[PDB]
């Protein structure tokens, strides 16, 4: 029996722990892993890259390990959870690769989670370059609720969400359903392609853990 | 207008100009399109002629054309299976594109992405992960339960290749999981032939232009 990308995120909601009142609690991270000749290297990329605006919030995780170098970057499905958390439904729809330039913003590639038993940023992940396109999810929340996820997002002071679309409105090329409003959310492993494209090889397998905000360091 | 157009809405689209019709063994089909260099021609026509053989590909007809400094090839689409099928008065929803493992105790899909949500043709991102002896390129339609009579009267009068199973009302088929009152379709992907080429070391140029063509226009096996 095959697990939809949607299901498989859904579980992964329920593990979130993030509170706002706190700024603390369990988040989603990606994990991936590059040898250890790289370490020094990766952390000014990395630095530079949520500097740049890249990946959610502003901490990530880089840790020692036996062989190899673990880096962790916190997943959009934590403001999937963290929404949840506080009475803002968002339905993640589709996962793709967003083209910003000077005259347009559009999504050129996408994958849907309801249908679909990969992740659909690792299907993309090679075919981006983070400086004219980038990794990105598509969320919907209802319309009565936009409000709420204003109010959310503003006290979660968190980098990640692009943009907010009006409702029954066309967003970055992607129509929405009925009564709903279309969120960008930028995507968890846009940091890493920075890794990628300065020739630091990155292996990852599709592992995401459950771990503590607390314990990932800032970029400040 | 920057619109996003899904992968499902290209397949409609494409059935409309399906003209095949059972009665007449002929009519307007939907291809993909292949390029080899001229050299490999000889090779690649006993490799096709065994992939056909061995029940790989839509029918028992492929194209392969004389072009200026290249071979071009040509398979039969599944979406050609859905207009001879709507043209039959069976509606078939298409569903999922994937890779379907056949091995030793197990018939399931391992991977697979939704026509509906996709603005990518399914098989070009799984093309260079399957072998075709354990894993192979298919589709996977629904069907509702009425028309399911039907369809296996229209499926033997067109006898093709194409159609791996027909799965049983509300069940599960090869791992898949179905809607209300729907039957699973398993149908082979229509470039699983062009996949053994590629592994019997010939190089191939895959293009994404479909091409309609006559069924008459194109050699069998």
């Amino acid at each position: 029996r095959i697990k939809t990308a949607l299901s498989k995120m859904f579980n992964a909601m329920a593990k979130v722990t993030y509170d706002i009142d706190e700024a603390d609690g369990d988040v989603i991270v990606n994990t991936a892993f590059i040898d250890k000749k790289y370490l020094d290297e990766a952390f000014d990329i990395l630095k530079e890259a949520y500097k740049k605006g890249l990946g959610i919030s502003d901490r990530f995780g880089i840790v020692e390990e036996n062989d190899r170098i673990k880096i962790q970057t916190i997943c959009a499905v934590t403001l999937d959870g963290i929404f949840l958390r506080n009475s803002v439904p968002l339905i993640p729809k589709y996962g793709g690769i967003l083209e910003i330039t000077e005259d347009k913003e559009r999504f050129i590639d996408i994958i849907g989670y309801d249908g679909s038993s990969l992740d659909p940023h690792e299907v993309f992940f090679n075919f981006v370059d983070c400086e004219k396109t980038f990794l990105a999810g598509f969320r919907e929340v209802h319309r009565v609720a936009r409000e709420k996820l204003e109010e959310v997002l503003k006290k979660l002071n968190w980098n990640g969400i692009k943009a907010i679309g009006e409702p029954n409105n066309e967003l970055y090329g992607i129509g929405v359903n009925k009564d709903m409003c279309g969120v960008v959310t930028m995507g968890g492993i846009n940091p890493l392609v920075l890794l990628k494209e300065n020739e630091i090889p990155i292996e990852l397998k599709a592992m995401h853990e459950v771990v503590r905000f607390s314990d990932l360091k800032s970029y400040k």
